[PDB]
Formats: structure tokens, C-alpha cells, sequence
């Protein structure tokens, strides 16, 4: 005979995002508050740190900045809106997205109009399969 | 009435049972196996007395498989139990699964301050 037990559970992959200060993302930033003028660029990369790195590709899908730390603020300045670079700002440049364990991009600095002095960054992340589905962005126009 | 536990960690899954095994059903020794026989159990005394196995959450370390949805990703293996090398009256097994979502919300914890 056989006496079968079926259990369940769940967990999450750890995933992180960090800023950088070079051409090739040499020196990441560790401080808690960054003071840089609007002549300086914002080189930003993401990273997949959990596991199963052999199978899942890291695709950036929605990367936006907001003047408040709370992620659901209605004021959003978009950088990547739907899996594609925003082409209005003529300085945004995306180098790698959807091909490895890290997504990287580059914009120039801004400050929101009105009575605001802080800028926070937020991103959403989709994990696309390297073996089942095409993951590199196709974007024109 | 056999209290199990599950810990679907970031890199590895873990199924563990307590030492009421020595009092339940007369299990004098504990043999614990996975779908691949080379993965076996060990002893765990960190908080209470536990007996556990360890599997990575990938495709084929200890014969775990990836069953994937469009919203989740679920790994699974099957554990085996006995009190002797040969089973004669009860083929006991415990089927487990850990699911993983594919849609993350990561935010940069540090803030900025520009000078115009
Ligand atoms: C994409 O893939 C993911 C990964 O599998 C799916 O997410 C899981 O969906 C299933 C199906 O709803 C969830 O399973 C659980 O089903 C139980 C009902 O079925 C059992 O119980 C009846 C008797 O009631 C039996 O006859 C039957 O044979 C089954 O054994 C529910 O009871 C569960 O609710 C549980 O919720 C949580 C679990 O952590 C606890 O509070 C309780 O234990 C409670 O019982 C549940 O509905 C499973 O949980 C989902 N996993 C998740 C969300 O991580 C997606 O549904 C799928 N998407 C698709 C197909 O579109
Ligand atoms: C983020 O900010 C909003 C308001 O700016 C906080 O309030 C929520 O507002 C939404 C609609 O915008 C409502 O649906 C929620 O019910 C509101 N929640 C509460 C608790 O009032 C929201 O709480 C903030 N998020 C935090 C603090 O995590």
C-alpha cells in the first residue's frame, strides 16, 4: 500500500538594484543620500541575486522615478514604459536588457517642477525564459 | 498527525521532520531518500531535534523538475521514508512543491538630491 501526503509552500528570488559612476559601472554607490548636479549622469543597473541563473533572463519592464518614497505616488517620470526606452528625452540610452542576470541603462539627471526636493527610483521586473520565449526587446519608433 | 515543515529558500528547498518519529510508528532508525538515491538525509539540532533533506531549486540536482506557469514557477520532488532498508508493509512518501512568482517589485533604497 501507500500513504501519500501532499504539502505546499512558496518563496521568492532575491533581486536588487544599485547605482554606478563610470562608463562600465565600475564603482557602485553605497551611501544613503546622493548629491550630484544636473550635469551628471545616472548610470543604473539591476541584478538577479537569488538563483536559477542558468534558465531565467532578467527583463526590465517599467522603470520610473517619483518624487516620493511611497511607490504608489501618482507623479511618475517614466524611463522604460512598456519594455522599451522612452524616446522623448534625447539622452536616455539602454545598453543591455533581457539578455543576462543584469539590466543596465543610463539617463541624465532631473528635478521635478514645483515644491519637491527628493527623487526616488522604482522598477518592475519580469523573468523571461531563455529556452521558451524570445526575450530581447524589439523596439522602433 | 506527523508534523512536517517546509522552507522554500532563495536557493534551496528543505523538508524536515521531528523526533517524534522515534515515538510514532516505531521508527527506530530513519532512512530518508529523494528521487535520486544519492541525496539523503542528515540530522538537525539547531532549534529542536529535526531530521531533514536538502535540495537545490534547479532542474535536475536531485531529480527535481520545473513545472512552470505564466505567473509562477513550481519545483517538486518526492521524499521516501522507512524504518529499515526494505519496505514490507507501508511505502510511505511525502510529496512536496515550492512555487516561485515571476513578477518582482524592486526599488532603489537610496535617494537623490540634485542642484539646478
Ligand atoms: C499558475 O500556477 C500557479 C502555481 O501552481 C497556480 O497557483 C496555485 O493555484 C492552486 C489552484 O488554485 C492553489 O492551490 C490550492 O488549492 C486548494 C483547493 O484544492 C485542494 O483542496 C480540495 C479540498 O478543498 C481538494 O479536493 C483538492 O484535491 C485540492 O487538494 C485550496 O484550498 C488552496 O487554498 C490554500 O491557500 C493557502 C495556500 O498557501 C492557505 O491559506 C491554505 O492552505 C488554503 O487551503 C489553494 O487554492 C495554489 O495555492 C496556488 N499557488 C500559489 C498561489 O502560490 C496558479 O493558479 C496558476 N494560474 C493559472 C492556472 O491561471
Ligand atoms: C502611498 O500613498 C497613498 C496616498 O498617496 C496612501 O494612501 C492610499 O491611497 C490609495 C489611493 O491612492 C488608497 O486606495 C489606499 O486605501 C490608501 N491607503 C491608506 C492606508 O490610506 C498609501 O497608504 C501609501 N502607501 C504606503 C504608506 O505604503
Amino acid at each position: 500500500s501507500a500513504l501519500n501526503i501532499r504539502v505546499g509552500g512558496t518563496g521568492m528570488f532575491t533581486v536588487r538594484m544599485a547605482l554606478f559612476q563610470t562608463p562600465s559601472y565600475t564603482q557602485p554607490y553605497q551611501g544613503s543620500s546622493v548629491t550630484l548636479s544636473t550635469e551628471a549622469f545616472l548610470y543604473v543597473g539591476t541584478m538577479l541575486d537569488g538563483g536559477d541563473l542558468s534558465r531565467f533572463a532578467l527583463l526590465m519592464t517599467n522603470c520610473y522615478a517619483t518624487p516620493s518614497s511611497n511607490a504608489t505616488d501618482p507623479l511618475k517620470y517614466f524611463i522604460i514604459q512598456d519594455r522599451c526606452p522612452h524616446t522623448r528625452d534625447s539622452t536616455i540610452q539602454v545598453v543591455e536588457n533581457g539578455e543576462s542576470s543584469q539590466g543596465r541603462f543610463s539617463v541624465q539627471m532631473f528635478r521635478f517642477a514645483g515644491n519637491y526636493d527628493l527623487v526616488y527610483l522604482h522598477c518592475e521586473v519580469y523573468l523571461c525564459d531563455t529556452m521558451n520565449e524570445k526575450c530581447k526587446p524589439t523596439c522602433s519608433g
